[PDB]
């Protein structure tokens, strides 16, 4: 398990979350020195636990797929939610069967289901560890049209930042002050599946890419990624999603 708490919370603090929960994502290979997530793994070890405190110390446990850092459901109190999904209706089997009733959440996981559910496109939602300590907050009683939006305060905080560091750097920087994510940010949580996989194709190809990604820069303009020298392979992605989930 790994576990943050927003009470004392600080960039460090954060920084050293997202550390753990890194390295709580197992792998047996390295891909130009980029941790390599695995194909699949069985029974309940597929899921990590992250235990999540607000500011006032009430705490939720978000289920996350270890292949994909996928969050799948969480528990709040006796109650466990998960997405409308098959791969959080497996999720069920395994993690909180404890809880005293199970929710099943009236959308997906997936960011176009959850910014419909939401009213909003992410790029008008707030982030940082503020947005962060509210979500939890949030979650700890149900109401699905307010759930969505934390939803994607937590996606963004916790999974998106564990793949980017770019990201994390994001969140720090909005440790005091939430503010809406960057393009960047939302061109970086859009590619993750697409520079995996070119990352691992350029691997027989001389560090080459078989098709560019195309993102937006720090700046605030249109790049494309040809290779592996890129400042994206070599220093911003911090694991990659294996090519046998894509
Ligand atoms: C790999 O990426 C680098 C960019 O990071 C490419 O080189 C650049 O592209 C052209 C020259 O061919 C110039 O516009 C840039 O200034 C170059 N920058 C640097 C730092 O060299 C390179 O062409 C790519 N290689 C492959 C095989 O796709
Ligand atoms: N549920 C989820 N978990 C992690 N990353 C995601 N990106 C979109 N939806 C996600």
């Amino acid at each position: 398990d790994v576990s943050f708490r927003l009470s004392g919370a600080d960039p460090s603090s954060y920084g050293m979350f997202i550390k753990d929960l890194r390295n709580a994502l197992p792998h047996t290979e390295k891909v130009y020195n980029i941790p390599l997530l695995l194909p699949s793994v069985s029974g309940a070890g597929r899921y990590l636990l992250m235990h999540l405190f607000n500011y006032d110390g009430n705490t939720i446990t978000v289920a996350v797929d270890v292949t994909n850092v996928y969050i799948m459901g969480y528990l709040a109190l006796t109650t466990s939610y998960f997405h409308n999904e098959p791969a959080a209706d497996l999720a069920s089997q395994y993690v909180f069967r404890s809880a005293r009733r199970k929710i099943t959440l009236p959308y997906s996981g997936n960011y176009d289901r959850l910014q419909i559910a939401a009213g909003k496109p992410r790029e008008k939602i707030p982030i940082g560890l503020p947005a962060l300590d509210t979500a939890i907050s949030t979650l700890l009683h149900y109401d699905s049209t307010a759930a969505a939006g934390a939803l994607l305060v937590l996606i963004q905080t916790t999974a998106e930042a564990a793949r980017f560091k770019y990201i994390e750097q994001q969140i720090q920087e909005r440790a005091y002050r939430d503010e809406v994510p960057s393009s960047a940010t939302i061109s970086l949580e859009n590619s993750w599946s697409g520079l995996s996989k070119q990352i691992q194709l350029a691997q027989g190809n001389n560090g080459v890419f078989r098709t560019p990604t195309v993102l937006v820069d720090s700046k605030g303009n249109r790049v494309q990624i040809t290779n592996v020298t890129s400042n994206v392979v070599t220093s911003n992605i911090q694991l990659l999603l294996n090519t046998k989930n894509i």
